[PDB]
């Protein structure tokens, strides 16, 4: 019944919705009922679209950032194709158009009622674009591959439609009572607290008494901050920290003004968190390990039943050289100026506001609701925490609401990191990632994954969980292709466990040969096939090959998962790579920085040939890579074996001779332009990125030519200088030894693509910034963020940065 439903999303969620209700938390049921409404709703909007406008839901068109060309069109109730010569430049309608036709005079004897559907993928051709505007084309014009496409009619899309359905007035000092503590270790304890907005101190912060290593430690002492109560910002926190002294213990935050505005009054049992002093920035919600967690008892004093007042009453209530006190002070005095002159310095305005003072705050609200919408890229930086102003929040969403889903995206595994800043459950960015997601089914699968990515971790597990629930809500049978994921990677997970077993025990062959018949068994032939794949909806794996699977003899045993279909032919034999034990947090990061400086390039014209291949968390130190088919270690290559095609005489030869036994005849030119141009593209994202331990066994080639790097595992340092392999000169070189035309060119590729980076700094700047939210330890500080200080030398001209990079670049081909 709808107890299915329920069942399904606590199983897909991994967690029971039972452990919701049995919270009793007011909070958390408003939030599940007015999402779902939300949610149901937009579900509804769903049910009506137009066709088109379904397919625009499910199968958003993947475009690229005249000539000729083959291509392969059947229809959908018959095996028979037709294949045409079109135009690079021709609309789809014109190939339907020459379908149709040779169909009507073929059984005897319209295109605006189709779309194209590419074989085997869900994935369209439509809207009026050439055919070399669609990124299934253009890799086909790449691999030489001839693309295979489906009319689809209108009617049967529509099935697809119909199927998946279903008070100022208060003077005093703000103070607090401490009551009590209880839990330890080991000497003295001290309760350090502390007023904060995002993480700007309120006021002085305040400690407790030294009193001994006791367990239930007693103070009563009752702590007042150097604020008045009526000065208390929306968003105001209270942090504390409970220390030993002569060694940290823990930290535990809240909130000073409940959900529904209304300021606390009562006692409070704080479960605290462990430590490494004070954490504003962390969660203002409890440690659900109450069996275990210290405990901080609080009493806060009330005051009459008083709200944090209206926004109605709220609202009742050289220069240029900076872009100091005294500094701070202009730009608070000259804040009209800004508005109306500079209304992209609006975070520079917020940020010099004084946030203890409730009228400071009503005067910088009221030009805040005046202000004009900004620019994406000003948006992306007042998400941050430093600026925790509900309404301020609300601006900057606002402002995010034209992103295009192309840019929503790109941006969305940040935007979801984001959501560990928030305070509440209910918020504008919730509402907001809940609606795209809803609105666009690739948004909603990664989505999806990014919160279930993480349930494992308790202070996101409520927050996440809630937000896929309501989302399940939104689409029921989504919900279930999801599940259908899940049961697929837990099959992978116990084959994985066996494998890791059977592997210490016996040989790889043997191993190998076991894994299959785990496989062959009928619970994981049915698991593992026919899903969509969590790299990329659009890719579909059908047929698990069964043969073809394999697992690497390292470390923690990934393992290698073929997958054929036989509708797609060509873009159904495909890989994916289940790794279980390592973090993968860190190579989604850098292979989605990668692919953004790919689209950042390409929009500029300049395609550096990149392999921006899919990573995903799924689970607690557990994902999936994308197999990239045709390619081989720098390590494998360079291993020189006997017999190979590319044994050479002298190790540098190698790379070459693979090379030309990959790219015969006039084919071995475009391999060493692609070799080239790759070459440049990833010595720059790793000289920017800062990833280091880079080697052959962490370097790929494909037999297009095509260098990529894979785990990564570092960046940012955790300094890496500017690489420069001789072997892979040697290449670039065309073999030569001397080749000045050919490596100049080469240099050039870097210099330019090192400065299109360099203009888009602020972006990654923003975007890196906000990662910090995700606590990965490579990305913990303002030391971690300046890293990408030099790599973009985003202090310096023109490029005064000039010649950072001549240096970096120069000294590079020590090697
Ligand atoms: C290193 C390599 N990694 C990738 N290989 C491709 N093709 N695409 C990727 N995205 C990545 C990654 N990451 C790789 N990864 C594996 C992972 C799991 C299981 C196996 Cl059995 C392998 C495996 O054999 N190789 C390998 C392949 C060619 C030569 C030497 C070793």
């Amino acid at each position: 019944v709808k107890k299915l439903i329920n069942s399904q999303i606590s199983l897909l969620i991994g967690k029971g919705l039972h452990e919701f209700d049995s919270l009793r938390d007011p909070e958390v049921n408003d939030f599940r009922t007015k999402m779902r409404q939300f949610c149901e709703e937009a579900a509804a909007h769903r049910q009506q679209l137009g066709w088109v406008e379904w397919l625009q839901y499910s199968f958003p068109l993947q475009l690229e950032p005249n000539r000729a060309l083959l291509v392969n069109v059947k229809f959908e109730g018959s095996e028979e194709s037709f294949t045409f010569q079109v135009s690079t430049k021709d609309m789809p309608l014109a190939l339907m158009a020459c379908a149709l036709r040779k169909k009507a005079t073929v059984f005897r004897q319209q295109p605006e009622e189709y779309a194209l559907q590419v074989n085997g993928r869900h994935e369209y051709l439509y809207g009026n674009y050439p055919l070399c505007h669609f990124q299934y084309i253009c890799s086909c014009l790449h691999s030489g591959l001839t693309p295979h496409l489906t009319m689809v009619h209108s009617s049967s899309i529509l099935a697809m439609r119909d199927e998946q359905s279903n008070l100022w007035s208060l003077e005093q000092p703000f103070s607090i009572e401490l009551i009590e503590g209880r839990k330890v270790n080991a000497m003295k304890l001290v309760v350090q607290a502390g007023l904060f907005h995002g993480n700007e101190m309120l006021c002085k912060t305040v400690s407790s008494s030294e009193v001994n290593v006791c367990s239930e430690p007693v103070w009563k002492q009752r702590l007042e901050f150097d604020i008045s109560v009526c000065d208390l910002p929306r968003m105001a926190r209270l942090c504390f920290a409970l220390y030993a002294v002569v060694c940290p213990i823990a930290w535990a935050n809240l909130m000073l003004f409940d959900y529904k505005d209304q300021l606390k009054t009562g006692e409070r049992c704080l479960y605290m968190w462990p430590s490494v002093l004070l954490n504003p920035a962390g969660t203002v919600r409890g440690n659900p390990n109450t069996e275990s967690a210290a405990a901080l008892v609080i009493y806060l004093p009330e005051v009459a039943p008083v709200y944090f007042p209206a926004l109605e009453k709220i609202l009742e209530l050289l220069r240029e050289i900076l872009e100091y006190e005294h500094e701070k002070d202009l730009v608070w005095k000259m804040r009209h100026e800004v508005q109306e002159h500079f209304p992209e310095a609006l975070a520079r305005l917020l940020l010099v506001t004084k946030w203890n003072k409730h009228e400071d705050v009503a005067q910088m609200l009221y030009l805040l609701c005046s202000w004009p919408e900004l620019p994406v890229l000003s948006a992306l930086e007042l998400l941050d925490f430093s600026f925790p102003d509900c309404y301020v929040g609300s601006f900057a969403i606002k402002s995010l609401r034209k992103l295009t889903d192309d840019e929503l995206f790109q941006y969305l595994l940040q935007l979801v990191q984001v959501l560990k800043y928030e305070s509440y459950l209910d918020c504008e960015l919730t509402k907001f990632l809940l609606g795209r997601a809803l609105a666009n089914r690739k948004i909603g699968h990664f989505l999806f994954w990014h919160l279930r990515s993480e349930m494992h971790v308790p202070s996101v597990a409520l927050r996440f969980g809630l937000i896929m629930e309501a989302y399940c809500r939104g689409s029921t049978h989504h919900m279930k292709v999801l599940m259908k994921q899940g049961e697929a990677l837990s099959k992978l997970k116990a084959l994985n466990d066996f494998v890791k077993v059977s592997s210490q025990k016996t040989t790889k062959p043997q191993t190998k040969e076991m894994m299959h018949m785990c496989m062959r068994q009928e619970t994981y032939m049915e698991a593992l096939s026919h899903l969509q794949s969590p790299l990329d909806p659009s890719t579909l794996l059908e047929e698990v090959c069964v043969e073809q699977c394999t697992f690497m003899d390292s470390k923690m045993k990934p393992l290698w998962i073929m997958y054929s279909s036989e509708e797609a032919g060509s873009a159904g034999n495909v890989g994916i790579i289940f790794k279980n034990g390592d973090d993968l947090r860190q190579d989604m990061l850098t292979l989605q920085m990668i692919q953004l400086m790919d689209v950042l390039w390409k929009q500029e014209g300049l395609d550096l040939r990149m392999t921006p291949y899919g990573c995903l968390p799924t689970g607690d130190r557990t994902g999936l890579i994308e197999v990239v088919l045709h390619s081989d270690t720098i390590a494998n290559i360079q291993l020189n074996k006997s017999n190979m095609a590319a044994t050479a005489a002298f190790n540098k030869d190698a790379l070459l001779n693979w090379l030309k036994s990959k790219n015969p005849g006039e084919a071995l030119d475009r391999a060493i332009e692609e070799f080239t141009l790759s070459c440049a593209g990833y010595c720059v994202a790793t000289y920017v990125l800062g990833i280091g331990d880079r080697h052959s066994d962490n370097i790929m080639i494909r037999e297009s030519g095509q260098l990529f790097h894979i785990d990564f595992g570092h960046f940012l340092g955790n300094r890496v200088p500017f690489i420069l392999t001789y072997d892979f000169v040697h290449v670039i070189q065309q073999g030569k030894t001397n080749n000045s035309e050919k490596f100049e060119r080469f240099r050039g590729y870097c210099e330019r693509a090192y400065t299109i980076l360099r203009r888009h700094g602020l972006l990654f700047l923003h975007l890196f910034a906000l990662m910090r939210a995700a606590g990965l330890p490579e990305l913990s500080c303002s030391k971690d963020i300046q890293y990408l200080k030099d790599s973009l030398a985003l202090g310096k001209t023109e490029e005064e940065a000039l010649k950072h990079f001549r240096v970096k670049f120069n000294e590079a081909l020590r090697e």
